[PDB]
């Protein structure tokens, strides 16, 4: 149900695994039907499964991207957590890396209810 | 300072880690907005205002046998917020501990910390 701290750690790790593999369908299924994404944080949220699906489609379509944790998942006891990771992608034929922290809140079904992704240009490397 | 740019967020949040590391409680309190809110660890009830925040940091840092260092770059946004990964090192009973933490901060339009959430639990502790 509402994930323990240890379960949050596994779920957020699984999320990164799915991003790395690039399975958009599997990612969207991790989300609650009324979830919101703020990515990057500071931008208007997106709501609902198809909008989130379209977001990840644009972002991860179709290969092109690698992602891995760059430190442990930090987990709370209220079904939330935060994780550091790096996204690798080739942009304009030039390899790029982005350092990101995702903050997630899970619901009582172990689904992602909210996600905030912290990053900006200062976190992009060529 | 006004609302911090992304670069300014990076600098402010790194400075905060430096102050925790030296244990300068008054300098930390001065980085905070006068009516700021701390949630540490996130999930616990919030503490409000510089007096309470001072008391909280003094209980953890008064001794100063605490070390803190970034374990990755500060992630910064364009709306005066950011997040950073770090490790706190401590000695419980001559038993050296390490705690992995991520802090999320929102700064106000004066460059002061308005809210902070610290993400961690015992699964992030190593004794």
């Amino acid at each position: 149900n509402l994930p323990t701290a240890q379960e949050v750690q596994g779920l957020m790790a699984r999320y990164i695994e799915l991003v790395d593999v690039g399975d958009i369908e599997a990612i969207v299924q991790m989300y609650a039907d009324d979830a919101t994404v703020e990515n990057p944080f500071g931008q208007p949220p997106i709501h609902g499964r198809e909008q989130i699906a379209a977001f990840y489609r644009q972002g991860l379509g179709g290969g092109k991207v690698r992602a891995c944790l760059t430190g442990p998942v930090r987990a709370s006891h209220n079904g939330c957590g935060a994780m550091p990771f790096r996204v690798e992608m080739v942009w304009n034929g030039q390899p790029c890396a982005l350092d990101v922290i995702d903050v997630m809140r899970f619901d009582e079904h172990g689904r992602i209810q909210t996600m905030q992704a912290y990053w900006s240009e200062v976190n992009l490397s060529v």
